């Protein structure tokens, strides 16, 4: 339903993308041990169906963002993290060899999310 | 007057046995997953200042809620929510470590509400 969905991948983008002002800065004096955490990246996310790929490494990006300080981080992170949570409980895995990190990961994440939105529009 | 007091506290204290209501019973298949999702609780609530702590994990609770199916709610939860929150900002955060689940953080709340209105009568 071009509203009930594209309000939800907006609505998932924008926590996603505060994710990563979050982690990103000088701020954030952990970014290079953050950096060293693996996260799986989805060989093909091409329908919502692959949120599925998302959904299974959202308690890793829990983890490893309990390094950084809350304070920079525009929503609380745990609300960050429980809004994607039910988004993708309410929207929706074959990874690739090669793992990333996690401002690849997000970055490829936010990517899908604008990618469904404009075939929505 | 302590009459409009205890009149907001015992609105809001139904307000939240039914939220605990449409949660908690059989007919709402998504239980076990919101059951999943973690709640901040107060240090101690032993004033009417302490709404603070509600006002705070008010946005929380909506969301998770997206996950209960309405129609075993006596009210709307949009309803619920509103409610919750005209009445705790007409009525007024130091958190604790062991993080909570929605019934046990709705049921500490709908403790304290319990046990302001006895200090009134």
């Amino acid at each position: 339903s071009t509203k009930k969905t594209q309000l939800q991948l907006e609505h998932l983008l924008l926590d996603l993308q505060m994710i990563l002002n979050g982690i990103n800065n000088y701020k954030n004096p952990k970014l290079t041990r953050m950096l060293t955490f693996k996260f799986y990246m989805p060989k093909k996310a091409t329908e919502l169906k692959h949120l599925q790929c998302l959904e299974e490494e959202l308690k890793p990006l829990e983890e490893v963002l309990n390094l950084a300080q809350s304070k920079n981080f525009h929503l609380r992170p745990r609300d960050l993290i429980s809004n994607i949570n039910v988004i993708v409980l309410e929207l929706k895995c074959e990874y690739a060899d090669e793992t990333a990190t996690i401002v690849e990961f997000l970055n490829r994440w936010i990517t899908f999310a604008q990618s469904i939105i404009s075939t929505l529009t």
